[PDB]
């Protein structure tokens, strides 16, 4: 009963070797990270977030929906053909469907939960006033104007007369009025919201070039060229390896590091990133297991600074440790399709950034990773466009491979009407079993687990979680969801 230090718990098993198999692929075209480039990349995101909250206020009088910007970057990266690993650069369509609908949901007014009878009367009144105002101001068909005008006016006549209404009466009147005016207000504000989604995209596209022009200037300063070395590959099937970068890495600037109360602090030009001690030791193991261009491991500290700085600009949680042990012991799981160097359980995984995370075991973005065999676990971030692309990606891999392939996907029943991605997997021909983790009866690890305290690690899931076993025929023959296996799996959730 004597820990090495306070918080010296292990939340990973970096000894599990991979069973993921891929065709040997060439290096990624993304440039190796550099602290001077990430410093410019971080301050351009902070400007981009400020542009986003100025456009929503100046053009709609509303603040941006919470996490709508972060969700926007996930959606953009599903279709982005650009070369920046964080900001979108070449997307189709320009207007993001994710950012568009999240803004529309708070138009003409962001509805808030009401805790009193007069609060409901206020929200109903404020909505009616905002809906009528938005139609008169923005160009619309005289028909659409008249429908909103009268339907709003009817709500006002009822508010003056019927003073005996209750908290429930005001709520039902709002939903009806929201149903009637909803479609008409959307067409009037469509051009305005599309402008917000388009302006933010074009500003980011401009920021990407400002990042590349400084990144190329640093490479040319160190006499490094952006050319191919030897794309001649002997085509073969191999076990998965960390994503490699084509361009050689230049020598990194010096960074200063100190530890205070088992918390590691790394500094570069006044900017400091923090990480707890055991996760700092974890990154050291991942760096030794994965990095092959740093012979003396001399770029470790500056590359860790870039890693932590990248996930700071990025601003769910992980499965419990005892659950990952069960997935590996019962279903041979050895790979996380959605993870990061800070939350990964295995030393092989897919992450959002191949330039900063490849040095720590990442295989790059999941949609660019095409395994032909292996047992996988999938806990993707809540983003419908990414989730939908995921099951399409998984189904293609299960279709076109005679080797054992398995995907155990954890998706919450968060939304009152389920995401199409969850429904698509429920009807998949590779679905071998569907399991439901009851709400308030299973846990997750913190999303800030890399620096949060041990008392703040685990939290109860307030929603159900759907666990789906997507396996081809040979994968089902090897890692079948047998009753005895499903028995021990649910035993780890207790
Ligand atoms: N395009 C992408 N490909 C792979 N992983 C991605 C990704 N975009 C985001 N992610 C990562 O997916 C993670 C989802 S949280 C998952 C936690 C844990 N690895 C688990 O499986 O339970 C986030 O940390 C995020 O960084």
């Amino acid at each position: 009963e004597n820990l090495y230090f306070q918080g010296s718990h292990v939340y990973w098993d970096l000894d599990i070797q991979t069973n993921a198999v891929i065709k040997h692929r060439g290096p990624s075209e993304v440039l190796p990270p550099h602290p001077e480039v990430e410093l410019l990349r971080s301050q351009l995101i902070l400007k981009l977030r400020q542009h986003y909250r100025e456009l929503c206020q100046q053009r709609e009088g509303i603040e941006p929906p919470r996490e709508s910007f972060n969700r926007w970057m996930l959606e953009r990266k599903v279709v982005d053909k650009g070369s920046d690993p964080l900001l979108p650069s070449n997307c189709e369509p320009v207007v993001s469907p994710s950012m568009f609908r999240e803004i529309m949901n708070d138009i003409p007014i962001r509805l808030s939960r009401i805790k009193f009878r007069e609060e409901a009367k206020r929200l109903l009144f404020k909505y009616a006033e905002a809906a009528r105002r938005l139609i008169e101001s923005r160009s619309a068909s005289p028909d659409s104007r008249k429908v909103v005008k009268w339907n709003v006016e009817d709500t006002f006549s009822w508010l003056r007369k019927d003073h005996s209404a209750s908290k429930e009466d005001y709520m039902d009147r709002l939903e009806h009025l929201r149903r009637q005016c909803g479609p008409h207000v959307s067409a009037a504000a469509k051009d305005s919201v599309e402008g917000i989604c388009s302006k933010i995209y074009h500003i980011s596209l401009e920021y990407v070039k400002r990042i590349r022009e400084k990144h190329l200037a640093i490479l040319k300063e160190n006499n490094i060229s952006e050319e191919v070395e030897a794309p001649e590959v002997e085509p073969r099937l191999v076990y998965c390896y960390p994503v490699r970068l084509a361009v050689s890495a230049p020598p990194m600037p010096s960074v200063e590091m100190h530890m205070e109360n088992n918390v590691v602090c790394i500094r570069y030009k006044g900017e400091m990133v923090k990480v707890s001690r055991n996760y700092f030791s974890k990154l050291w193991l991942l760096y030794r297991y994965s990095c092959i261009d740093d012979s003396a491991f001399e770029r470790f500290l500056p590359r860790v600074w870039c890693l932590l700085r990248r996930y700071q600009m990025m601003f769910q949680g992980s499965l419990p440790v005892h659950v990952f042990e069960a997935l590996h012991r019962l279903f041979g799981v050895s790979f996380e399709c959605f993870a990061s160097p800070l939350n990964c359980y295995f030393r092989q995984y897919c992450s959002a950034f191949p330039d900063t995370d490849g040095y720590f075991g990442s295989r790059g973005p999941c949609l660019d990773f095409a395994p032909l065999s292996g047992s996988f676990e999938a806990n993707p971030p809540f983003c419908e466009e990414l989730m939908d692309a995921m099951v399409s990606h998984f189904e293609r891999l299960l279709e076109s491979s005679p080797e054992p392939l398995s995907f155990i996907v954890f998706i919450p029943e968060w939304r009152e009407p389920p995401t199409p991605a969850l429904t698509r997997m429920e009807q998949s021909r590779f679905k071998r079993h569907q399991l439901i983790l009851p709400a308030f009866e299973h846990e997750y690890r913190s999303g800030s687990q890399h620096i949060c305290k041990k008392e703040e690690m685990h939290y109860k899931a307030v929603h159900n979680t759907a666990v789906l076993f997507l396996q081809n025929d040979p994968g089902f023959a090897k890692w079948a969801p047998t009753p005895e296996r499903l028995q021990e799996l649910s035993a780890a959730y207790r």
